[PDB]
């Protein structure tokens, strides 16, 4: 069902992040779990060529960015996307009576 992505984090550790139904999930490249970030704590998304930037709220009320190394601008584009447009079918909205 999810797919993950492969990416280095900001000291060259080898992640696969995963883009499911309540958030995105940080695992090891064996797939070992690490951490889960729901959508309502992410604030935005930022893409800069080979770059993805997470801004993430914290319970504390502050917002912290995470960064996520990848192979090429495609690869970024592909996971940028997964975030962006995976949130466009967790957090809907529309009118009943037009």
């Amino acid at each position: 069902g999810i797919e993950w992505h492969s990416v280095r984090d900001s000291e060259g550790q080898k992640l696969l992040i995963g883009v499911g139904p309540e958030g995105i999930s940080i695992c090891k490249d064996d797939f070992s779990p690490i951490n889960r970030i729901a959508y309502p704590v992410v604030q935005m998304a930022t893409q800069s060529g080979k770059n993805v930037y997470l801004t993430v709220t914290k319970e504390s009320g502050n917002s912290i960015v995470l960064l996520f190394k990848m192979i090429s601008t495609r690869a970024a584009s592909g996971l940028y996307r997964a975030i962006t447009e995976t949130h466009a079918f967790y957090r809907c909205d529309t009118v009943t009576s037009a």
